[PDB]
């Protein structure tokens, strides 16, 4: 029997997902990969899938209707609107090349702090939030195939989950309630100096299609 699958270089991403502890079901908008470059050698380390409520986020982005995928990815304002949009969002991250949690966490945290410090939005509250974020990854190992779940039930709140085998948890492990960190983390992936332009392209064409 036939099945429809979404894949990024063979890594399978479900077309819809229900975040840990959530009732809602989110729809995949697009997916790409985060690739680290050494010399002229490119290493893919993670696959990233971006999910949200399709009708709702389509409604909030209606000013971009009929705008082409080519035109959206060219425009930082669209991605600002996508990041700001007050809808549930989820990032599913599948580890390609294994690594230790404190490494991934450390790098992402530094990226966030850089963004927030640049914006003059880094105080003790953010440091504590990032303490939580840091502590979450400190204790864990991220082997190939393990998956991280970043859940934004609203733009101000971040919920983190993780499964070593790639299955879907039914409740979140960590909650970071800090608007700046939550938004910055989303900005790591969909923002101006994205760790994954491919993911942004994929989301752009998905959203363009969705409108
Ligand atoms: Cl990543």
């Amino acid at each position: 029997m036939a099945v429809t699958k979404v894949t990024v270089d063979g890594i399978e991403f479900p077309p819809t997902i229900t975040p840990p502890g959530s009732s809602k079901s989110l729809t995949l908008l697009g997916a790409g990969v985060r690739g680290i470059e050494i010399e002229t050698i490119q290493i893919k380390v993670t696959a990233i899938g971006v999910y949200a409520e399709p009708e709702v986020i389509a409604s909030h982005l209606q000013k971009w209707k009929g705008k082409s995928a080519s035109e959206l990815v060219e425009d930082d304002g669209f991605f600002k609107d996508l990041v700001q949009a007050p809808v549930e969002k989820l990032a599913k991250i599948t580890i390609i090349k294994g690594l230790k949690g404190s490494q991934y966490g450390g790098a992402v945290e530094e990226n966030i702090r850089d963004r927030l410090a640049a914006l003059d939005k880094y105080s003790e509250a953010e440091e504590e939030a990032l303490e939580e974020f840091r502590e979450f990854f400190k204790t864990k190992s991220l082997p190939k195939g393990s998956v991280i779940f970043f859940h934004w039930p609203s733009p101000s709140t971040l919920q983190i989950s993780f499964s070593t085998d790639g299955s879907l948890p039914e409740e979140a492990e960590a909650t970071v309630e800090n608007a700046n960190v939550a938004a910055a983390l989303l900005d790591v992936f969909l923002g101006e100096n994205s760790v994954s332009p491919s993911t942004k392209a994929s989301v752009a064409e998905g959203i363009s299609a969705l409108l």
